[PDB]
DNA sequence: CGGGTTTTTGTTAAGGGCTGTATCACTGTGTAAGACAGGCCAGATC
């Protein structure tokens, strides 16, 4: 669930800072993503499922 | 025969670095195509 959460917050990130390196962008997003709540990624999870599905 | 437990792969997030082909202006160069100068007539004429 947290890989649809980290490519729907990448936008975001890249809004909230310029980006310098994308391994270091996606790790704070990955850490990001594991300390807030399972909850959070429910939309991304179904979104990403109905994308598997789909295809 | 069938789940339990255990042992291995995929997935997309991304701007990069790295490596493998495909192409692009360049000409040159081999090759059938189809035209053309004769060759060989059979018919018209004095």
């Amino acid at each position: 669930a947290f890989f649809l959460f980290c490519s729907e917050y990448r936008p975001k990130i890249k809004g909230e800072h310029p980006g310098l390196s994308i391994g270091d962008v996606a790790k704070k997003l990955g850490e990001m993503w594991n300390n807030t709540a399972a909850d959070d990624k429910q939309p991304y999870e179904k979104k990403a499922a109905k994308l598997k599905e789909k295809y």
